[PDB]
């Protein structure tokens, strides 16, 4: 089924055709002469997929306040409906990431409605960094690295639940990421938390399945404003390393220390074989979950650039996951979403026309200045004709955003959701 | 009314009157030693004061969840009864800041019980940063520097209610903090938004009466994640002093980017007269709105020595309006606003104790070594004897917290109040 | 002329083809947006930056400094190699002097820069380290020392440096200090920027009718507790207090993590005090690297702010664009060239915002939208512009290869002893 | 002895009575919370840290260097200064040196130091300078150079130092470079950490059975953009891949705003790689100012862990302590003394911390207890016990007021010539 109606795409895409031809056709003829095919590129493009988190589909806020806009998904079962829309018209968001329990449903309507619109599902992610009716033990002091071993173990059992709601739906993978932490210096024991911590993910790793991957996010601070348990990726490296194979680390952008080299951490990863996968978003002072690429776009190319020359060294069995994690605060929520992936394919698309072999005739001969220059000759690149292109040629519109607004969906699930 | 039973607060004390004693002495030795009379050192200690947030009694939470304990207060009424405990047992606390709309009610009602319960009411804060039931227009995209006309008189609106409020429960100020900002390069043209706040603060500056003061708080970001209007103490200062001379600026610890000297900050406010106060809590990461001192005390002592500075070189007309602004989220409200009085009463005590005489000499020869000890042996001494002397003195605890503790306040509030929920923060 | 005229004859022919190629691809795309190419490449070929004189040379650290061949021997050579960054950039018209780095005969400076096509900008002081014959040290301060005749060998200093300017043609003095302190308790914060005040009011009574005096802040370095002049706020009560005259000038490397610099910049020009800017990259603290090698998006905002101010009829608008930077591990000349060459860059795309549409964005607050209508600017590849801004001009389609092409960096090497001790 | 005995003497007692009723008021304090005063004085005495050849004398920023009088010239000047701290704190018994700065016949460098009182702690290779007739130039990286003749060069400079620490009695390698990258695309950040790795591994061989090998990480400075070992995380993956004599060192002043230090320490304690520290303090980047002279509560706070590591009965836990700092603004001699002293007074109150109520308050979750537990020890003021275990050993009750009491800066001035008068 089609969220959008196919007329309203194809008119939308017809009347941008002429000009996107146009754009497509110069910019060919201008990587022609840098010696690079834009089909090999627009291929590429067309095969990367960035997960959509069910979480950032409704209206976010902050601690002072929600402004909700007008039809906001009133359930896991709307937000499916709208991330419908965003692969429809993008086609570069076929799956979905859950968490438990904001979108607790039986996995089996779950996954029938999803089959029904065309969406997958990407890593399950666990929730013990907040407190649900009934709930017999407090995540308040801590979940999975908390003094009390009852509450340790609520932890751990909750994870399992979401592995086995995951494998009812084809989730492969189990993302933890908590508040564990201390707000006062001495209210916590560094080392002894972090053993806690160890313990019982190693629980939680026992009971995964042999096909499925365990994935922990380290983040600075936010909600533990003192000390946090996991918060680096030197704390993640160790973490991974010792839980197995199966377990490795989630980076998302926002959530590391003013100024960090964000790249040379997802390089350090990879050479170690440890990079599970990523969380999209873009900032300037602190876990802000803004669009990708909106606040600084060159840091997202320089991070896809690492991505790109690991495929270049001959790095193998590197296919990290790709997720969207972000809040969506003064915005149409699907608007931001469907421009975000956008950017994350742009950043991709630029970084695959690197000139690696001139690159590292710089690297070696020590001429910054031409090796800095490279890879802007790379990122200055307007690749949008063949993000538009890449569209067209899957179903999707060469405007999304403008297909959407001219669709008249928001309208549309204002009539029919509450106020 | 004595939230706190007299019969606890003189039981706690006698059991630890012997050892006050004893430190009292000792420090009053070393202190003589050191040309200092510890009795003029305590006398200043009991008069400092620091006002309380009504909306920092109940706790606090993140975006990412709440999770209230025992004996939530429910409105204004059972908040100002926490307070009560609090001046009670530290005696630095005698004034209590309001929200509005969240502690709107019967102004003749809350005098009433702010003078049975033995409080005064501080600087008015007013609430653009959120949308009330019944609101004609959002704040969504701003307030007071929101690009609708009709949006920013509705703001300008709600702070002259918060004057009138003010004026009937014998409050002499008001404070103006907004989210007004922007999350996206673009969304907001700096420059009209500015001058868009600026018109509309001169409406609020016409309804002040005589005596009152307007203050206005910068902060770096949150929630706005690109730009902010009042995003630090420049653009505070142009608002101040383009304003008028009853506007003035407020200074928020936690507001500042990473690494700022925030005591240079103070100084500067005070130098052109447009510090209105401050709004004490600590800090590690962001605004994290931890109690006062917890992280890093030196730096909160920094401060103070520039306060006593001007306390002590006689900085004519200088009346900064102190108060504490913290977020309680993994501790006992009443306690953290407890210790971070005393912790606030401690910097000031330990700035008193400075050789100004010493420091100056040794400023003007450029001895930098002599100049930061000179600092250093004020601020290495335990000055705990002084604060809790001063309190004893004054009808508070030796030991604040303990004696709380002993009294079983928390349970007692715990079984009159209804049972709370956890939930999430508004992601 | 220091670089050959048929060597950059022949690299622009070679690279004839394909700049026709793409600026006309380029043409037909703003065309369908309602901009004409023409307009823009006009006004970027009018766009001018001075270079630092201090820049010419390779830079260093605390650590250690690792200098190239050909080091230019004195602000004679420094001219002269500025006279290669300006005829293939054509960006670069004027030079930033530094005193006394830069003394000599300000009838011969003219001179020599007439000879090579260059003109001055503002004149820099330097009282954060010491000269030779100094009554005075300037350890503990310069223009805010606590002593009185510290703080007036510092304002005759800077007057010094008013008479040379004057006599050269520049017609501005930035003043930049090291003055603070790296211990609590060593400085009297109000005390110490009284004194600056008291020195700084003597430097602009010594201003002629046409000149502007820039105080230039910096959050830290030297000073690493506090520094008198450390942010725009007291930047803006300096050039308040002082006077019409005064400015403030922002150097983009000289803020606190996060800081809103494009902010910053709004702001002084809302209230007339943008005196100029220092451009440069950075990622850390004030690393002075190439402009835009770091931070793109970022130099393109603050162009934004001022494009805008254009844009909303600001009277008597002129601030001065400086390059500030250090080049520690690069050909300064080539890392001038194109830090240059970013700033139009910038400048351009800034140049492309479709403005109108911006601000019916901003009126319905469509955030999303107003934001893409910034980045349909910013993704807009502005090189064929540039490189046709050069072309006309006299400049080179490709400055860095025609520099390399020339061999002059090794002619130089030949004829400039490196220095031994 | 560097300053006479009699001055120190006379020093002593003039402060002797004042001391005595500090002593025991604080002993009867500490005595009600069921502390023995005399315990802590007897592991005070026994805290030692090492301080830098490079730090006795004057330090500088890129901008300028103020020289004070009498400053040190060669090893022999700064060992003669060394000794001075050590004799008038008791808590700098052994120097670290840096070569080449301080090469010279290792018999005379010991015997020197054994004339003095002074030891030798970890040697400090030094590949982020050009020495003169240097085959390769260490301008683009060192030990992670593409060029392997200049890998090559900087392992045997490496070797050298464990030759010359092994003659003088020193036991460790501390290992720092400035390698990384100013640009974007300039390294390859994989391929240059393969290439420091491999090196390293050629250093590691030729350590003998007793030595350590010190990696210290850095975020930022020399290089701008990227630093081969840039964090903690990088640190770990080099001891780990290096072998057990290979461990990790934590230079205060190297981390990115905000960062939670005192955690790391922790995190490299519980998996056996804290080789050691380096002490100072900062505010704004690596300002390498006096130890607790801006946060001395974090100061407090890393030596909890270092506490709390010994009351855990951690093993494979015998962390080296060094000083690192850089003096711009004072008397190096006199920051020295101070800097070492603010060691022991970090080290002094976390010892009276009570670990017992603290471990209660940290099960039960009373956050506010925890934290008022470790307050109740950084609160006090243990100025008392520093003095007398000074004392006790030979020092002086107040080091600096002694130090200027004996005209020991007048004293070298008088011998020492300056560059000018
Ligand atoms: C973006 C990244 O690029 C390369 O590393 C591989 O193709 C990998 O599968 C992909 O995720
Ligand atoms: C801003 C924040 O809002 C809520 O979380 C509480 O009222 C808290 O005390 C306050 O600091
Ligand atoms: C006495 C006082 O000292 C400083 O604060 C300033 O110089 C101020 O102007 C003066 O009034
Ligand atoms: C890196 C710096 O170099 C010099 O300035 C001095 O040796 C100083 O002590 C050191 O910290
Ligand atoms: C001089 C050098 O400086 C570095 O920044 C680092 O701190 C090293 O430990 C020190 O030896
Ligand atoms: C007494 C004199 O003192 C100097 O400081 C130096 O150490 C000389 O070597 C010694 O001869
Ligand atoms: C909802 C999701 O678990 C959350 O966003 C985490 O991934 C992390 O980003 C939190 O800061
Ligand atoms: C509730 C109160 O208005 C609030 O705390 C403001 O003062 C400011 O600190 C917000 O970040
Ligand atoms: C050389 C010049 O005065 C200097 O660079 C200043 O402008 C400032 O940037 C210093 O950090
Ligand atoms: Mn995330
Ligand atoms: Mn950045
Ligand atoms: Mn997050
Ligand atoms: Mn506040
Ligand atoms: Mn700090
Ligand atoms: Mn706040
Ligand atoms: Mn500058
Ligand atoms: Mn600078
Ligand atoms: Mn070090
Ligand atoms: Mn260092």
């Amino acid at each position: 089924e089609f969220r959008i109606a196919q007329d309203v795409v194809a008119r939308e895409n017809d009347r941008r055709a002429s000009a996107l031809k146009e754009d497509y056709e110069a910019l060919g003829a201008n990587l022609a002469r840098r010696g690079v095919d834009i089909e090999a590129v627009t291929a590429k493009v067309e095969k990367f997929f960035v997960a959509v988190p069910s979480w950032g589909v409704g209206t976010g806020g902050t601690r002072f306040a929600r402004f909700p806009g007008t039809g906001e998904p009133r359930g896991i079962f709307d937000k499916l409906d709208d991330c419908a829309v965003i692969q429809q018209l993008t086609r570069a968001t076929p799956n979905v990431s859950l968490n438990i329990p904001w979108d607790k449903a039986d996995p089996k309507e779950l996954k029938a409605r999803g089959d029904a619109l065309g969406l997958g599902f990407d890593a399950m992610n666990s929730n013990t960094f907040s407190d649900a009716p009934g709930q017999a033990h407090s995540y308040k002091y801590g979940s999975l690295s908390h003094t009390n071993a009852a509450t340790r173990a609520q932890a751990v059992e909750h994870n399992l639940e979401c592995i086995e709601i995951g494998k009812a739906i084809g989730s492969k993978a189990l993302t933890v990421w908590i508040g564990d932490g201390s707000n006062f210096p001495g209210q916590s024991n560094f080392t002894r938390a972090f053993e806690r911590y160890l313990s019982a993910m190693a629980e939680i790793y026992k009971g995964l399945p042999d096909d499925w991957k365990l994935f922990s996010e380290h983040k600075m601070y936010e909600p533990a404003f003192y000390s946090t348990v996991v918060q680096d990726w030197g704390t993640n490296y160790l973490i991974a390393q010792t839980l197995g194979p199966k377990a490795q680390c989630l980076v998302d952008l926002g959530h590391h220390a003013p100024n960090t080299n964000i790249e040379m951490i997802v390089a350090r990863l990879i050479q170690f074989g440890k990079l599970g996968g990523f969380h999209f978003n873009d900032s300037k002072y602190g876990d802000d979950d803004l669009d990708a690429g909106a606040i600084e776009p060159y840091r997202l190319f320089l991070v896809f650039n690492e991505l790109v020359d690991a495929e270049a060294r001959g790095v193998k069995g590197f296919h990290p996951a790709h997720m969207i994690d972000q809040s969506h605060n003064v915005t149409d929520p699907i608007e931001s979403l469907i421009n975000s992936a956008n950017e994350i394919r742009r950043a991709y698309a630029q970084a695959l026309l690197v000139d690696r072999a001139a690159l590292s005739g710089y690297q070696e001969d020590n001429d910054a200045l031409m090796a800095t220059e490279t890879l802007k000759r790379a990122y200055r690149t307007d690749v949008e004709p063949i993000l538009a292109e890449a569209r067209r040629r899957t179903g999707g519109a060469v405007d999304p955003v403008a297909t959407y607004r001219a669709s008249g969906y928001r309208a549309r699930v204002a009539a029919e959701r509450p106020a």
